[PDB]
């Protein structure tokens, strides 16, 4: 279009919010305790840092299996998740990488609004046409 | 059948080059570093307080501030490696950081983090786009 | 040139909004409290963790999840105003936000925060653009 | 094409935010009162919960901690957010990091969240308040 | 030489004393209405409760004059130690005492409390009224 | 009226000129100021009520070894009450920025009340009450 | 020095009497109290936080809200009295104030504290003309 | 008439010599201030009844930092006891102002009761109890 | 050797000393006091009581006798003999008991006791007890 | 009367015992005490101690007596004759002392001395002290 | 080769074979698998070596409890050592994914070496080292 | 006679053998001789200890740090003490030793404590030396 | 040959002093100490302990002997035989046992038994505990 | 008295030895440590963790670097010793052990410790065959 002597390029734009759509989407899966939608998401020789893994790294979705059959009771109390200052970097047509500061909103435990903070990355892989999470990265405490 | 095993060299290609940024990091040779991170990197890491940080000027400082490391040995060891390879451009590798250092009444201390690094080749030469260090060692 | 009357009024119109902001935040009014909030409202407060957090939606939990203050009695008192007006659509108003309220053991206890209100004239009302609070009242 | 010159209001409003921290920073006070109003209120840690008027209370740390002669110092701005209000009225929020050195000549970082409100006066903007939380400086 | 006119001033000393002493009871009683009308509508106040700020009003008192009922059977007893007043003018005085504060607690414990009191008095229209007052002690 | 505005001014001067006075030192100036029968609460009297100047001299004596640390003061938040030609209340925080203790800039707070009083053309001080720190 | 033992009798008085008053203050007998007290009377006591009271009006409260001397069968012991006789119209004495008491869930505790009063002869009856407690009893 | 307005006057002044001669380390003139079979109650007798000068005289000959440091006493809210010509009884709150711990400026509240008898002319201490720490 | 039932005999005076203060019967623990008694012990804070009128108050206000197991141990005894008629006996007293506890604890005090014969009975004259044990 | 010159008597030796161990005289203290003298003090740490061979030790590694002005007080003594014999003394013990930066600190103890009397002289044959000073 | 491939997943096997029948209580398939003179380390021996299986017995026997929270193993970072066809030893993190403590999901962690001996056949466990947690 | 005191035997001096062996490892970790250590163990040696925080750790590379920067170890008097060992034979190049190793050092102020550790030495004979193949050690020693 | 068998008796004997203890029976107990019996043990505070009298109370207020899941190992046993008449064992016993609320956790504690044969039976004359269970 | 009684010879026998021990151990005299000890002796101590050790090696170490009495004087006293004589061959003896060492700080202090002794006696000689200590001395 008009303006050439500058990159009129902005699919960046609408690939990044892509990335963030598959994100809030995976977020939500989880949130719901929904393992179907989750795996789907995930690739299986998915690698993970997390609280819950006490410094280990994992692999596979056997591990995270665990949290969405037992604590899948999740439907206990409202909870609400934003995603602030995210970041991505697009690496190639399949594969992405983002991060964020993922702050969650629950009652529970008193029975008082309360807030928790946890530094999240995730790595993309676009695979016969969808997005699959190939690891991901937390940090903090909260789940 | 033995096909695909360039997978094995491609991953030994992204443990050399983690080696290669570690050891810059653990020398305080920033130059190697920038050399090695793309400048819109993003981190995640103790020292940035629950921020994602952008750029290298902020490590620039630790860099700057450790200078004469010399003041202790500091051995590095890179456990339980994991590299996810993504396109002929972009990877990924995860592992656990093990640092041996002084100091702290000269006595022999141990130092664990997770880290994850995200690499992309560029023109050539791999470099760091992201980075997530949990813990809070150094 | 004492015709500083009207920034006499113009003073006393923001702390009315103040005001009635503080009283739909204080009765769990979220309807009336995004009417005076822009779309694109930033902010600053102990609730969201050293992080500057966008848009109406990270308030509506706190308001459409803390409604249990009947048998807690709450009073609001806005202690040492200052505004500051920047052209006809823009006004500052920084203010000691003192609450007076029970539980805790049905005793009497005071809590308080410093407070920036970043206003905005938009089509006829006031709205808060951005907004910063230092305690942590909720 | 235009569309893009909020694009270039918020940077001009990034650029003197930057130009405050660095004089801030250099312990420059002349340069410092010159980018505020004489009004000026502000909300910080050294205040201890009070809303400080004029430039005189900040007077104090450009003279009595200028004494930087023995360290140097980094500042980052982080997810910096610009809110344009008419062409006379700006208002930033940003988290400030400071990289510093002592305590033991070790490398430390402090945080801050802070909000800076700007108003245009005769061609040069200027701070008319601001609110600092966390305590770095 | 200065009999007359020094006999008053005790008496208008012992004046500020009573109006002081019904302040106190009012408080005391949980009796806001009576307070209000011992108080000028402009009232300034320094007190533990206000932490550190200066208060204007009576609205920041009414909280705990509301929220402390209960004490009706909790017995109180208030004592006046030290007490100094300054004259100045005939409509206003300046009185400087400890109050002492008695009280019980859970278990019917019995403990004291201090709080170290200035109440400026200024008189309008026939009666006393506090224009400002500043308390010191954490007490309440 | 007005001159409330300016007898506002007034009190708010000589409570500088006295703070003034105690931040130099000048305990002459200070006792001019204050009352004979002035009474006080303060933090340095340990809940007691201290009458008369002699109290005070000694934080005078004693605190004059400032050539070892510059001090600015802040009044914030002032309010004055008027009540009659002769008497006048005000109340304030007062900010205190110093040096030493340890040699790094600090910043202390309290609360104080003076309660003034016109004899023979100049202010007094009457009486006065200060909860916090500075000395 | 052995004329007139009497000061034998004459310091036994002085016991008697306090000891008299320290009953009426373990019964919780005010009127025998105030029999025993001079209006003007002056205290220093660990209840007055430092404080000099005067008058009988302070300890009137502790009379009167502390009924139960029922469950509360206390015992009182007099260490180490020291009677000072001035002139023939007064007297000091100075003794250890040990009580044993019940509560603290039923189990037996004692307490101690160490007083000085001050006597004074008006008529024919002995009356505290000040007096003074460290420690902890009541 | 008020004789009992000068007596009051006379046993404030004995207290203030007191104060003043255990303020300066002058054992010689306190002893003369007090009775043989002086009796005591002080913190520094932990709890016990104390007789004689002889438990006094160790603060004495042991304290001398007394001597090179500037010590200002106040006697506060005094409250005395005539009883007969020969016997009085005073109390008060003392507070005292001293230095130290770097040169800073300290103060210390003690409450106390000092009973006096008139003895050949002079009147001496023959008991005293202390409340708080100072000494 | 007649030294040895002598000992023996103040043993026996001391054991059923400490055997009446379990059994809360105070009547025949001032049978073996002397009126004049002195004492230094833990429920004195730091004060030496003079009689038995301090004492009734623990057998009085505290009959949980058949309430608590109250076994006495007593330890390394040694006897002073000193004439016909005064005795000095010291030993390591240790209490087992239960509740405020629930759990079978342990107490130790050392205890020393000072012995006078009159009219034929041992009376004590003085004792000390040091720790705290009940 | 008599009484009262005995009772005195007792006070006396105890303050000379009490010298000698505030001077660092071995000779003097051991003197006073029999050799069968057994103790209950803060440094046996709950254990009965016989002989005079535990407090030597004391005695020979504390000598810094001059480097530190030290005065005590015996309050409220409380004799118990029993017999020409025998008595026995109660009282608190209260030491003035200064060093650990030179602040004049206050210590109390609670003293019982048995003391039995062979030919001239009275000897120490039991001891019991609470606190921790000497 | 491509053998030392299979032996290696022979002893991953029976490996976690052996946690299984632990994490289930079957203490018959347990000691079916452990030599009878099998000698070990852990945490519930408070630093000493045991020695059979009857020190073992008791935390099967006492603990039957397991059959009512879903417990899941993680065997990470395995390492294998063979050692003759007949000697293998693995070491690896095991990780613990229970409940209880409120019915709350909670993870163990425990360093774990086991040494492997063949007799007549089957795998037998010669000796282990438990650092950790887990049962 | 009875079939057995010949075989037993032998077992007898192969379990003094592998005995030998560790108290040669425990010295030269003791003298901080990085050289004898390293003859002493495999490349691919594998091991669990406090030292390497719940991780397990590959090769000498990591021990080193402990050689390297322990020479003190040669300043002041060491002592060690291998109780209750217990040998696992399992063919004639595979053996396994776990024993408790109380070690008796000084300083602090040059005085003396003992610290105890749980050790398990997995060995293999290769080309006639017998080495390391993996360790674990709980408790606190080095 | 029979040293084999001699240590053998011992460790049964310990083994059934063990059995008594843990099922709080006080008879077989008693039966298996010497009257003067000697002991050093947690509950008896750093003393020396004589009799069965002291230990009466572990064995008496303690009848859980149920609730208690109690299974006793008993490591590294050492004996050393000393005449026919005089035995002395020392080992580690380990003791596993539940809680409050039926956790499983782990005592151990170092024991020396020393043993004297009377009349036909082996009885202890001391013992030594260390760590803390009984 | 009967031909017994002299036993008090032999407990005093063992007095003799115990203490000749304790003097040997005080003194860093090994050798003769070693020849009043079995050399299959047996012993639990402090020093030991909660191990039973065995034979004289492993307190070779104490005769050697601790020397703290090797240059300032120590006293030691032994407390309610009770003996068991088991036999001619075979006495046990206990004891509390109390040890006056000067600094730990410079100030005297005192250490307390309880021990027991197993000794038999071979070719005329006692030794002990075992000993277990509780506290922390040596
Ligand atoms: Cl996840
Ligand atoms: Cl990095
Ligand atoms: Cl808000
Ligand atoms: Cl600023
Ligand atoms: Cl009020
Ligand atoms: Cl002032
Ligand atoms: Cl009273
Ligand atoms: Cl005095
Ligand atoms: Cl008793
Ligand atoms: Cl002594
Ligand atoms: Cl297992
Ligand atoms: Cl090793
Ligand atoms: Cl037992
Ligand atoms: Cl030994």
């Amino acid at each position: 279009g008009p303006h050439m002597t500058t990159i009129e390029d902005e699919d960046t734009k609408v690939r990044k919010q892509e990335i963030i759509k598959v994100t809030e989407q995976l977020i939500e899966a989880i949130s719901n305790g929904d393992f179907e939608s989750y795996t789907k998401m995930c690739d299986p020789g998915m690698t993970a840092f997390e609280p819950e893994a006490l410094g280990n790294l994992v692999e596979g979705l056997d591990f995270h299996r665990f949290y969405f059959e037992n604590l899948w009771s999740r439907n206990s109390k409202p909870v609400h998740t934003t995603i602030l200052n995210p970041h991505i970097h697009l690496m190639g047509d399949e594969s992405a990488c983002i991060a964020y500061i993922r702050i969650t909103q629950y009652l529970d435990a008193g029975g008082i609004p309360r807030t928790a903070q946890s530094e999240e990355t995730r790595v993309w892989h676009r695979r016969d046409g969808k997005w699959q999470i190939v690891h991901f990265h937390r940090s903090g405490a909260p789940s």
